[PDB]
């Protein structure tokens, strides 16, 4: 469709239906995740948000980018930091692991946001909107299934505080998104990096849910 969010919808509706149908999401949904598991994901997300949130900061100035940058109400990397201190302890950034898929999206991030920064909007709307939205779902999952002591940390990331509400970030997300300015062929490009985006979403957790068993 002509409004950019509801084209990159469009576009990775059959990618995330894969997300859905994925292995360790269809484990995590039935609340089937292991402490070690759940670490896994929390170090993923870690490595992927310090790479997107590097590029942002790079790019924030930038006409291709600068209508989306929402730093106050969106970050994670200090609140993803503030949950590996409590899920790895105090050597967390020295223990935590860094495997192939975790690379490959890293590379990938540093790739658009050094090169095509044009097409980083892709990769914070894949990561960003994705995570408001099943934020607290999964939070909720999570302090099921875990266990945790009552430490007050370790669930950070799944809290947006500087959002109250977000359907109301969401929608001002998305009018920003349709506000860039593209032209078709860089309008088809940041279509093509949405699905890459939720393909190496998909890569990573097929690898993750490798690496678990056992
Ligand atoms: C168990 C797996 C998953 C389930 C059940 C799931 C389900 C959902 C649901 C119910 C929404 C809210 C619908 C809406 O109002 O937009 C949503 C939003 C979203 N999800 Fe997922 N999701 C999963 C995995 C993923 C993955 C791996 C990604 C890739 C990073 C992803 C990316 C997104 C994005 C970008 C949105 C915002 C869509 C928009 O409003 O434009 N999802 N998801
Ligand atoms: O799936 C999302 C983040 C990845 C993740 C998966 C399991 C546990 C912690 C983190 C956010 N999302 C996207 N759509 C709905 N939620």
């Amino acid at each position: 469709p002509q409004d950019l969010s509801e084209a990159l919808k469009e576009a990775t509706k059959e990618v995330h239906t894969q997300a859905e149908n994925a292995e360790f999401m269809r484990n995590f949904q039935k609340g089937q995740v292991t402490r070690d598991g759940f670490k896994l994901v929390m170090a993923s997300l870690y490595h992927i948000y310090v790479a997107l949130e590097e590029e942002i900061e790079r790019n924030k100035e930038s006409p291709v980018f600068a209508p989306v940058y929402f730093p106050e109400e969106l970050h994670r990397k200090a609140a993803l930091e503030q949950d590996l201190a409590f899920w790895y302890g105090p050597r967390w950034q020295e223990v935590i692991p860094y495997t192939p898929a975790m690379q490959r999206y890293v590379k990938r991030l540093h790739e658009v946001g050094r090169t095509e920064p044009e097409l980083l909007v892709a990769h914070a709307y894949t990561r960003y909107l994705g995570d408001l939205s099943g934020g607290q779902v999964l939070k909720k999952i999570a302090q099921k299934a875990l266990d945790l002591p009552s430490s007050g940390e370790g669930l950070a990331f799944f809290t947006f505080p500087n959002i109250a509400s977000a359907t109301k970030f969401k929608q001002l997300y998305r009018s920003r998104m349709n506000s860039l300015e593209m032209t078709p062929a860089v309008r088809q490009r940041v279509i093509e990096e949405a699905k890459t985006a939720f393909l190496l979403n998909i890569q990573l957790f097929e690898e993750l849910q490798e690496l678990l068993t056992h």
